[PDB]
DNA sequence: GACATGTTGCCT
DNA sequence: GGCAATCATGTCA
């Protein structure tokens, strides 16, 4: 562990859907004001391929005030606010356009911290409820449109880390995103990707699974 | 401007 | 499953 050890940008230099299966297994890494470290692990993402994909913000090559995070240098986040008051948190890929959305993570430290986070913005919650969501994951972890268009390759609040070897590689399931019925044909491309038999998936494709 | 629309969690 | 909530943001003009 350490931000030494971060992941350069010659790892985010790569195609929507191979860095979006890429991340899988990597660990996320946001350093609070009080020094205190989050971790989760990446278990859910999503590709957009851009131009083409037109689930993507960038369909038509449309580069709006908004998505220019998704037109800049692989590793450069793009954090927007759905529904006016959500957090999408999104690392652009190579391809001016393209870049992945992280759906859920596992949390590994600081659990508390983000039930804190999670609860205040009854009825505890549980673990599987952290950051098990697109939107959970950045309340979580503190994560906001302040952090829209920094570098995930060189920033002092957040990083992305090796995650564990593992003696055998963890089964990858592919399939369609979710919310995207307004993309036609791209609603259904199986540009989503996620640990098989993970708990802490937002959302499982129980048919997808058997594919 | 005027108008349309893109996750989480309560509801029964 | 159905749907309210809450508003930033893009398009048209
Ligand atoms: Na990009």
């Amino acid at each position: 562990k350490g931000h030494l050890t971060r992941l350069g940008l010659e790892f985010f230099d790569q195609p929507a859907v191979p860095l979006a299966r890429a991340f899988l297994g990597q660990v996320l890494v946001r350093r609070l004001p009080n020094g205190t470290e989050l971790r989760g692990r990446i278990v859910e993402t999503e590709a957009y391929l851009g131009p083409e994909d037109e689930a993507a913000h960038s369909r038509g090559g449309r580069q709006t005030p908004r998505n220019r995070g998704m037109f800049m240098k692989p590793g450069t986040l793009y954090v927007y606010i759905i529904y006016g008051m959500y957090f999408c948190m999104n690392i652009s890929s190579q391809g001016d356009g393209a870049c992945v959305l992280l759906r859920a993570l596992e949390p590994l430290e600081g659990l508390e911290t983000m039930r804190q986070l999670r609860s205040t913005l009854s009825r505890v919650l549980k673990d599987r409820e952290l950051c098990s969501g697109p939107s959970k994951l950045c309340q979580a972890l503190a994560i906001n449109k302040s952090f829209d268009q920094r570098d995930l390759a060189q920033d002092e609040a957040v990083w992305l880390e090796r995650g564990p070897l593992e003696p055998s590689e963890p089964a990858v399931v592919a399939a369609a995103r979710v919310g995207v019925g307004h993309a036609g044909e791209w609603a259904r491309k199986p540009l989503r990707f996620y640990v098989r038999g993970s708990p802490w998936v937002s959302v499982v494709d129980r048919v997808a699974e058997q594919d």
